[PDB]
């Protein structure tokens, strides 16, 4: 549903309202004007979200729900006790722990952590500036100019810049300053770390592939291999990057279980299926057993697949590329094949050698049957086995 | 035991006492008041821990135990020789090397390194501030205000902020300042590095899973596959994340040896065990041989497991989900199965085709027997083999 | 082709011209002198590149092509509206997205990202300094001295140094300063992250190898193994690092498909091929079947390969190193073999035990046949099988 | 040899002398006193190392050898031309590229890179401070106090601290300052990156093991397994960490080739070898064939290995731990076995069931024979096969 979503958003806005008012009031008690209605509404939202959640871990919600702030603000309390209203916070923890699940997949987790941290940083800067322009000699100056200098200071401190135009004078100012410096250096170490971890995973494939190619190459040069083969290999890896980004079909489809892998394979070879069982008569238990045995392979341009005098024994189904057939030795082409078709069948149904030569024309992406396996699951079905003659 | 633990804690507190007194005294010799008893107790603790340890590597303990400080403090020594009392340190090395083993597993090692580094940082700041408010023109000012400005300075320096409100005047001040700047830039590089390494390993599974899904998807789109199958795959991966966090059963149980793997499997299928060998009569050497051959598999909602005209030859044991049985083609359901039950048995004990259809209702988590293996270890036990008829 | 390349370079230079003039003019309207021709040429280049691209994603090109700047500059517009000329930017996005593909392989992607980021940084510094020396009390000072102080300021800010020699005075200055501080701390976090990710992948092999050796060693010492064997192992790993950088032949050649792997293997063992089939008569279907079964192995100096009383049954082809033959027990050497040669043949074609002993002399890199496989694919070809007698 | 080593060290010291004198002279021409002998010696060392190297890449050595500095220093040259003496540098590149190989293995490569970078940093700081105290109004002040302030400045700049006590006044000063700021921010990004990469690889095993345990656990809890088995598993992983640091024997010994693996295995089971072939009569071709088939396994305390009514068919050799034998059901122990011994033999040489029960007493580390393999390579040797009766 969405009501829980909009509700959590309302809780977020409420805790923001509190995080921003609480301290600004502790400094400027001239607020708490006929503006308590919003405080009451927010307290009600929190005390009405604590049960929903029920529909250690719940300790923050309990500490945030009770109005430990309305008292201190209504009945004037002194400086060291006027604090403890911040207990109305600690709901930000629940907010983060909720929105890290509501939005746990659609975006990188590191990015989400980074944004949360930045929000936390800015709220803390707002609180720290309030604390600073509290620890200052009282003067007659507008509250919009006392708050600007404080934000300027705490941002030059948290940022590790430190101009030096406005500095501590009294000791307590100095202790506050020390603590803020440490939190800034500790708040600036987290940002950099999250960012580094976020960029160290952007270009993964374009690094894995690069390392794999470097490995292959650096290994071949030790074997003192010709540059032509090196160039063929490099072209192969380029073609394998600019289509599927470097991934191998088998290792991938192995990450899936049997039914989904079968459905994939049956959505791939569907065309071939409507080009084989036409005059055969089988189906639904034979097509589904070989299809998991088809192993892929890629033949570059000009590479020989089948020669006119061998006994390969296998059969090849094309999926993407093209192919040309030729005579044994006179480079005369019978025809040209393309996707969907198939060849290598005779030497399977029949134990004769090959009758022609097969040379590719461009980068193929075809599949093949070992025939030890294909002939093994044919014997098991004797009807088609008789159909082959 | 715990006596060694509390003892190491006492040694830690003692070396802390020394790290904090040693320099503060070197600056303020007005200490060394009738406060030597604590120094004697700590020297005794160190000289009494050096033998326990015995119950290069031991060089620091030897240099820390001898009272090279009590002399210098008792018999007044000049400024360049009043040093060398810090030899009482170097016990922090033993402390770190001990507590990195006492607490080596219950918490992340990087976190522990980070906390140790921060403690080392603060102690060094305390020492550096002492050194600074030594290298200052002598004046009549309280010692609590001379120590605050020094800590403020060295924290603005180590932090890489550098306001500029208090700076070096004399040359030796300037050399001290240079060294502190370098140590700060070298002390601030370690913190950031530890933090980055600590956040680069929080969300591991939620990154491995994400990359695996991106790979699968980006590979399928190249094969021009329908979006329905893509959605089924995504739902599968979601269900596989929100239960076991992305981990595969086989790859995991493979990280264990044979006895623990067997005990696991026998705690899992225990229910099935009390639903099979009832009227059989076997046990303790047959149940324990098949159980290691049960391979898991997951069938999504609506996926066909068994059809009314095939010869699957296998048998399926359910563990978590549910299932429905149906006729061949008229979508009439005989009954509904749930966890603990089993089906697919007839075509195993008997070589007939299937008699019905089996379609899942929700995400199953079931197990299956190949039957090549099951029928192979049945033949080996001829008694049950006759029991099957 | 190259015309598209030089064209994209021209587009890059044009968008640079704009990024550098646009703001410098907004500050110094005394420009827009008889210097509009270059602006017209650049607008034409952009409006003429938008169609080529055609030969969301295209939104930036559309916003950059229309002359939303020529109006504002021709007809004088006020300060808050004189902006929006920067819409002529956003072409840098297309520039980056184009040059990240044009140069996606020849250099590390991280390095490219880093250089792009640095360029973006410097352009932003140029814009920010213009913005700063706009938000300054008007004075009579040369424009080359007002622009230097601004660049100095924004570089001391973006860099997180913050001397403090020139600072904000007015509030709007202060808000600008806050924003620049945040962007600097956010612009300095990206640089460090990219750099860390760029150095964390330089020494990969020299780290993988090191870890593998540490693992092997630390495992052996637990088994209380002699140091001699440890030294032999270390020498082996050194020799395996200083030739092929730690990579194993099989795992590597497995990253290739069958045809390229076959061509590799046939370029390697080519010499052996012209030393075997001389008096045999086979070829093109037997040489090509065993060659994929040759498994490599490395024998250190002094290691026994074959002893005079065993029945190894295998045959060894040498590729790089040398070897010595010897009698059974009297250390008398018959001859010495080197690369290209072969031995171990008799016990293959004949089922007698070995006749001599074979000890290496230096680090060999040889290959061997199991003979279960070699004798299996020989039977399949009965002609040579009769040729062996 | 070592002469080349000491020679490279001399070259290093010479290029250091030059890097430190060259600029300090360019600033203080009052040097070049009767101190030219050292310059001549260093030029000779460089011009005499250029040929040794011979016993693009050599361009730096050629540019460093010719005395492009002795002229400028002898015949007074003006300020913009008095430069180009730094060409005597660029030998540091050869120094780094040499010492990165001389010391490429004994220490982590990242540490070495870091130290090189730090040295480069300090030399650059020395040069930059010279350049700075050149770009200063000439005054009457000692050269040891003009050089201290410059080093202080450039270290507060390179470090990203920036106090602000001494700043640029003139424009050229300001441009120098800008460049130094960028180099510092670019010199401080490299240090942090190297450090992060150096700490991200310290605790590898103690992280891999931790992740593996988290995976196993988090997977079991989903299967709702008892806590007793969980505790047994945790104890197993602890014992497996505190002996061999988490590494598996098979995966490790698989990183070695056949001869070294054989020699390892024959140094391990050597005791067993002198406890088996005593009354047998075999050797050197039977012991060496089974030893590679022994598979390891670990049985925790109290785990049953063999029960008095099964037909395990296998045999177990102990290596480290202990074991107890017992009757079928009355917990009466016949004897107690320890390392070196063996059991499970009868049911191998004979096809009877087991005669007793075997329960471990502590963490064992034993090995076992499948017996399908052991009985297969026994048949091949018929002599011992008759010896078994
Ligand atoms: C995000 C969390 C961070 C947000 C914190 C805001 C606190 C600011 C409140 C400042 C109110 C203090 C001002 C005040 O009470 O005025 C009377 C004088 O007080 C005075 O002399 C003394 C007032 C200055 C001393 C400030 C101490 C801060 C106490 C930290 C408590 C919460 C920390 C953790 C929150 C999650
Ligand atoms: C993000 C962009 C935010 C932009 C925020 C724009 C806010 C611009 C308002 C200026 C008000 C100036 C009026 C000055 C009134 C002066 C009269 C006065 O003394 O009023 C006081 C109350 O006011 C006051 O404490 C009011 C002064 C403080 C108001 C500042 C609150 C901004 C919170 C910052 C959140 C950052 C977190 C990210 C006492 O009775
Ligand atoms: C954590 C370790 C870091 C903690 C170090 C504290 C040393 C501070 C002691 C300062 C005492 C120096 C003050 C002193 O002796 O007074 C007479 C004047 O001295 C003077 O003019 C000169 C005194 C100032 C010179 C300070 C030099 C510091 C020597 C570093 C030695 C240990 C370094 C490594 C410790 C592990
Ligand atoms: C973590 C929080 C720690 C809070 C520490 C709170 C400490 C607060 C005490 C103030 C004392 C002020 C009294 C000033 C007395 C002035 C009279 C005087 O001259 O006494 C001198 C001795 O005192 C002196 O050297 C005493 C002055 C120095 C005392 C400061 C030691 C604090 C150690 C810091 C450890 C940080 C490491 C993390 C000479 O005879
Ligand atoms: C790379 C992108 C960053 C490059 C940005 C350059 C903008 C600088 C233009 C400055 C022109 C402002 C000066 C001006 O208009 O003069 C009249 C007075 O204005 C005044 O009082 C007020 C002028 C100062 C206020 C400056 C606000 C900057 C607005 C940011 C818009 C683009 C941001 C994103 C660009 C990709
Ligand atoms: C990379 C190295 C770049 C070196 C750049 C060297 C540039 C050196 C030119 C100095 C001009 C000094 C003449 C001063 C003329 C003063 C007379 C005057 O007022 O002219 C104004 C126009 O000039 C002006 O706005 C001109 C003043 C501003 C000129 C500065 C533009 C440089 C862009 C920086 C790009 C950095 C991005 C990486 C008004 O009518
Ligand atoms: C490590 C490499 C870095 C080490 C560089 C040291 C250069 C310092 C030499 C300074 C000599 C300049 C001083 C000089 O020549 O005096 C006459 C006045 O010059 C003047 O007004 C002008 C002198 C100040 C201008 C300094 C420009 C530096 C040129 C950079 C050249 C090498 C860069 C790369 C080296 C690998
Ligand atoms: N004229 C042709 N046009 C297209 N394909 C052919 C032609 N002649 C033979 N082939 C195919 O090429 C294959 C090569 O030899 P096979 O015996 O494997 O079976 C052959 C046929 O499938
Ligand atoms: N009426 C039924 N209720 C539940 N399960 C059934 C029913 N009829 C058949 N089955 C099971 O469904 C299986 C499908 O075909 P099998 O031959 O494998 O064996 C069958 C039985 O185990
Ligand atoms: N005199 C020799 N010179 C070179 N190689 C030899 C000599 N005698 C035997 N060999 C080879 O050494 C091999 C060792 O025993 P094989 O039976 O395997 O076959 C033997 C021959 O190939
Ligand atoms: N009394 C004994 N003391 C020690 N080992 C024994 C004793 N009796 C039997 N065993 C061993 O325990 C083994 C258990 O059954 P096996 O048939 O495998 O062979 C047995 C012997 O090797």
């Amino acid at each position: 549903p969405t009501y829980t979503l909009v509700w959590k958003v309302w809780i977020l806005a409420v805790t923001l309202y509190y995080a921003i008012r609480i301290p600004l009031t502790l400094v400027f008690p001239s607020l708490f004007s006929p503006l308590l209605p919003l405080d009451i509404l927010a307290s009600l939202a929190l005390i009405a979200d604590i049960p929903l959640d029920l529909a250690p871990s719940r300790l923050p919600d309990l500490l945030a729900a009770l109005p430990l702030d309305l008292l201190v603000f209504a009945l004037h309390l002194p400086s060291p006790l006027s604090l403890l209203s911040l207990v109305r916070l600690l709901k930000l923890i629940s907010v983060q722990r909720s929105a890290t699940r509501i939005l746990s997949y659609r975006i990188n987790p590191a990015l989400l952590r980074l944004l949360s941290l930045v929000g936390f940083i800015l709220l803390a800067a707002h609180g720290i500036a309030c604390g600073w322009m509290s620890l200052q000699p009282p003067s007659e100056n507008p509250a919009g100019t006392r708050y600007l200098s404080a934000f300027y200071w705490t941002i030059t401190t948290l940022t590790t810049i430190g101009y030096g135009d406005i500095t501590p004078s009294t000791p307590t100012q100095t202790v506050y300053t020390i603590v803020i410096e440490l939190l800034g250096a500790a708040m600036y170490g987290l940002v950099i770390g999250n960012i580094a971890s976020l960029v160290s995973k952007l270009d993964a494939a374009k690094l894995l592939h690069r390392e794999r190619v470097e490995r292959v190459t650096a290994f071949l040069s030790y074997k003192r291999i010709s540059p032509e083969l090196q160039r063929r290999i490099i072209e192969y890896f380029d073609y394998l990057w600019e289509t599927r980004r470097g991934y191998e079909e088998r290792e991938v489809l192995k990450e899936l279980p049997h039914p989904l892998r079968l459905a994939v394979a049956m959505e791939i070879h569907g065309d071939v299926i409507e080009k084989v069982a036409l005059f055969k008569g089988a189906g639904e238990e034979f097509i589904r057993d070989i299809i998991l045995h088809l192993e892929p392979v890629i033949y570059g341009p000009g590479e020989y697949i089948i020669r006119a005098g061998e006994m390969g024994s296998d059969v090849y189904f094309i999926n993407r590329g093209s192919v040309e057939v030729l005579s044994a030795d006179e480079k005369t082409r019978y025809a040209i094949l393309s996707e969907g078709q198939f060849f290598g069948e005779m030497a399977l149904i029949l134990r004769a050698p090959r009758t022609a030569t097969v040379r590719a024309r461009a980068f193929c992406d075809l599949y093949r049957l070992d025939k030890e396996t294909f002939d093994r699951i044919l014997s098991r079905y004797p009807e088609i086995a008789a159909q082959i003659q």
